[PDB]
C-alpha cells in the first residue's frame, strides 16, 4: 500500500529533483496520471521552525488539513499533539499509537454519539461555545475538561453578520456560570484567528480577550490553565504575512497576558503550517485547443476542482501553474480540469508558452486542504502520493522520538 | 429499517400505500429513543422507473443514455440497465462500473470530448467504440489510441466544450484526412438553460453539421441531444414544456424516414426526485438581535450540500410535520458539521424553534449530491436506504422482458 510506502531522498536531491526524475522516467509511455511528491522532511523542518519561533506553545496538528497516515505518523513520532474534530479523526490518530492526552477534540458543536465516542476512548479535553453544548456534555461526557472557544473578528470575512464559532465575552461569562451550575470543569480558553489573517495584531486582541475570560473563570471558581491560540499560520513563504512576523507579535502578547510563572500551558492548532509546502502536485496536459482571438490556448489537465483544486472553491486558493527560454513567446491560456462540467476550470487566464499534450504542469504548496477534500466525481481517481524522506530527516525524527 | 450487509445492493420492500416519506418517518421513529441519529437518505428506485415511463411518453423517438456522473450508485445503474437505458460514461471508472453490471459496450457512449490517452485506450480495450470530440488534438489522439472509433462531433450551444460550426467543418475535413469515422453530432444545452428555443437552435446547428459531414463523404446517423432536463417539478421550466419544443424540431430537422438514431444524455432527470435526505440537528445556538437560531446538522457543504458550490443548488429545509399556522417562526441559519466557517447550508430561513435530535428533510437530493461528496474532517457519507415497491419491481420486469 502506497500510504505506508516511503522512498529515500538521496543527499543533495530535493523534492523538485525527485519530481523531475519521475517525469523523465514515464516520458515514452501513456502512464501519465497526476501525482504528488510529499517530502516528510519538510514537515520536520516546519517542526524545528515552530520550536524556534514559538518555544512556549505546544503544537496540536489540525488533522482535517491533511489526514495522510504518513503525515500523522511523522508528526506523532515528532511528539506533536493532534486536534481532532470527529470520531474518524480520533480513530486515525489512536490507530497510530497516540494516547488520548495528546488529543484535543476542538470541535465546538459535536454530535452526541461522537462526544460519547470520545468519552469511551479517554479523550477528555473538548472545546465548546454554547449552552446547548454544555447540556450535551453534562449528559454524554460529564467528566470532560472543557475549553471555551471565544470569538475573533475577521474584518475581511465574506459573511461578517453570522460567525459559525466563538462566544463573545458577554456570552463567555454566562457560559462559565452555567458550566459551574452543571458541575462541568472548564480548564481554559481557545480562539482561532482564521487562515485569512492580514494583521498579526488580531492575535494580540484574541490573547487579551482570552486573558479576560481567564479572569472570569477565576471569578466563577475555575482553575484555568489551558490557553489554545488556534491555527491559521501560513504554510509557505509565498504569502505577504510570513510565519515569523506573526510569531514575533504573538510572543510579547503571551509574555504580557500569560506569563510562564502563572502555570499556564499554551497550545496551538496549526494545520496548513505543517504541510502546505511539503506537497507538490504534477498534472499532465491531457487535451488542448487553440482559439484564434491573437493565438490563445485551452489546456485540459487530469486533476481539477472536484479533485485537488477543490481548494479554489472551499479554501480561497489562488493557484500558480509552474513549468516542469526567455525569448520564447507566451500566450494567453486557460487551464481546465478533466470532468465533463463547464465549471471545472482551474485557471481563467494566465501566460504560458505553447504546451503540448503529455507535458506536465507543477503546482507547489499543495499539501493543505487539497487531497483532504477531493472527491472522485465523474470517476476520476485521486492522484497517487509518493512520500519521500532523506536519511538525515529520518535521523532528526529519531532524535525527536528520544 | 436497517441495511443487510452493504447498502449498495440491499433493497427494501415499499409496502402497498406507503411512500418514501412514510419510510423516512418510520426510520426516524425507530431511532427516536437513542443517539444513533446519523444523516441518511431514502432512495425510491420506483421513482426512477416512473421517470423512465415519463421519458418514453414524452420523447418516444429518443433513446436515453443515463449520465452516470450525476449519481454513480450501483443500485441506480442496475435499475436503469435492467430498464434498458444506455449509459453516458466519461472515464475508465464509469465504464468499469457499467460493464461490471453486465451492460454491453454498444449501450455505452463515451461522451467526454477531452479524454486522457490511457482512458481512450481503456475504452478501445473494452469494445467501447462511440466517443465524442470537439478538437483537432482529440482527432490526433484517437488516430493513435482508438483508430476504429465512431466519433460524435460535439457542437457549441448558446465555454469548455463544443465546436463552433466553422470549427466543425475543419474537424470533419481533418477526420477524413486521418481516416477516422464521424457518425454523428452531439450537443448539451446545460442545466442552467431557461429557454427551450436553445434546443431548436442546437438541433438546427446539428442538421448543418450533418450536412457538412455528407459533403465530405460521411454517413451521419447519430443525433445526441444531451442533457439538462429538470429532475423535479420544483422548477419554472418543466420537462414536458421542453419536450414539447424538442419534438417538433426533431421532426422538422431529423425526420424518422432519414434513418437517424436520436439519443440523449439525461442525468438529473432520472434521479433528482428519487432521493430524500434526512439530517439531524446536532447543535444549536440562540442569538438575540429579536430571537434568532443557528442550527448545526450532520451533513454539509463538503458532503451532500457540495451542490451549493458546484451545482448552483438552492436547498429548502422541510420539517417532518408541517407546522400549525399559529406556531411562531424565527429567523434561522443552518450549518454543516465541519470545523470550517464556510460550511453553511442556509443563510436565512424561517423555522419554528427546533431542538437537538430533531430532523430536517431535503427533497430532490439525488443529483450532483452524493456523487461529489467527500469525507473532509472525517464526517462519513450518509447511509442510503434503497426502497422499491412490488408494483415498481413488476414494471421493471415488463421493461427488462
Ligand atoms: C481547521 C482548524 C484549524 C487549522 O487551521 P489552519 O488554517 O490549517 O492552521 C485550527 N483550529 C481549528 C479549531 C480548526 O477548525
Ligand atoms: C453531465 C452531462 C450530462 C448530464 O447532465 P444533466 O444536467 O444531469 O442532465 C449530459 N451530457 C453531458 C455531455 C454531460 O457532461
Amino acid at each position: 500500500n502506497e500510504e505506508f510506502d516511503c522512498h529515500f531522498l538521496d543527499e543533495g536531491f530535493t523534492a523538485k529533483d525527485i519530481l523531475d526524475q519521475k517525469i523523465n522516467e514515464v516520458s515514452s509511455s501513456d502512464d501519465k496520471d497526476a501525482f504528488y511528491v510529499a517530502d516528510l522532511g519538510d514537515i520536520l523542518k516546519k517542526h524545528l521552525r515552530w520550536l524556534k519561533a514559538l518555544p512556549r506553545v505546544t503544537p496540536f496538528y489540525a488533522v482535517k488539513c491533511n489526514d495522510s497516515k504518513a503525515i500523522v505518523k511523522t508528526l506523532a513520532a515528532t511528539g506533536t499533539g493532534f486536534d481532532c474534530a470527529s470520531k474518524t479523526e480520533i480513530q486515525l490518530v489512536q490507530s497510530l499509537g497516540v494516547p488520548p492526552e495528546r488529543i484535543i477534540y476542538a470541535n465546538p458543536c459535536k454530535q452526541v454519539s461522537q462526544i460519547k465516542y470520545a468519552a469511551n476512548n479517554g479523550v477528555q479535553m473538548m472545546t465548546f461555545d454554547s449552552e446547548v453544548e454544555l447540556m450535551k456534555v453534562a449528559r454524554a461526557h460529564p467528566k470532560a475538561k472543557l475549553v471555551l472557544r471565544i470569538a475573533t473578528d475577521d474584518s475581511k470575512a465574506v459573511c461578517r453578520l453570522s460567525v459559525k464559532f466563538g462566544a463573545t465575552l458577554r456570552t463567555s461569562r454566562l457560559l462559565l456560570e452555567r458550566a459551574k451550575e452543571l458541575n462541568i470543569d472548564v480548564v481554559g480558553v481557545s480562539f482561532h484567528v482564521g487562515s485569512g489573517c492580514t494583521d498579526p495584531e488580531t492575535f494580540v486582541q484574541a490573547i487579551s480577550d482570552a486573558r479576560c475570560v481567564f479572569d472570569m473563570g477565576a471569578e466563577v471558581g475555575f482553575s484555568m490553565y489551558l490557553l489554545d491560540i488556534g491555527g491559521g499560520f501560513p504554510g509557505s513563504e509565498d504569502v505577504k504575512l510570513k510565519f515569523e512576523e506573526i510569531t514575533g507579535v504573538i510572543n510579547p502578547a503571551l509574555d504580557k497576558y500569560f506569563p510562564s510563572d502563572s502555570g499556564v500551558r499554551i497550545i496551538a492548532e496549526p494545520g496548513r503550517y505543517y504541510v502546505a509546502s511539503a506537497f507538490t502536485l504534477a498534472v499532465n496536459i491531457i487535451a488542448k485547443k487553440i482559439v484564434l482571438k491573437e493565438q490563445t490556448f485551452m489546456y485540459y489537465v487530469n486533476d481539477g476542482v472536484y479533485g485537488s483544486f477543490n481548494c479554489i472553491l472551499y479554501d480561497h486558493a489562488h493557484v500558480k501553474p509552474l513549468l516542469q527560454k526567455p525569448d520564447e513567446k507566451y500566450y494567453s491560456s486557460s487551464i481546465w480540469g478533466p470532468t465533463c462540467d463547464g465549471l471545472d476550470r482551474i485557471v481563467e487566464r494566465c501566460d504560458l508558452p505553447e504546451m503540448h499534450v503529455g507535458d506536465w504542469m507543477l503546482f507547489e504548496n499543495m499539501g493543505a486542504y487539497t487531497v483532504a477534500a477531493a472527491s472522485t466525481f465523474n470517476g476520476f481517481q485521486r492522484p497517487t502520493i509518493y512520500y519521500v524522506m532523506s536519511g538525515p530527516a529520518w535521523q532528526l525524527m529519531q532524535q525527536f522520538q528520544n
